[PDB]
C-alpha cells in the first residue's frame, strides 16, 4: 500500500516490473542498461 508504480510496466526491453517503497525497480537482465531498460549493452569487443 505504497503506491503502485507498476500498472503499465515501466520496464522496457522485456525487463520485470517489481512495486518498490516509494517508487518501483525494472529487474533486468546484466547485458541490459538505462532506468526503464532501455538501453541495450551491445560490445562484446568493446
Ligand atoms: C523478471 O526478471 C528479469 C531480470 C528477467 O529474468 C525476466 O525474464 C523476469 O520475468
Amino acid at each position: 500500500s505504497d503506491g503502485d508504480q507498476c500498472a503499465s510496466s515501466p520496464c522496457q526491453n522485456g525487463g520485470s516490473c517489481k512495486d518498490q517503497l516509494q517508487s518501483y525497480i525494472c529487474f533486468c537482465l546484466p547485458a541490459f542498461e538505462g532506468r526503464n531498460c532501455e538501453t541495450h549493452k551491445d560490445d562484446g569487443s568493446a
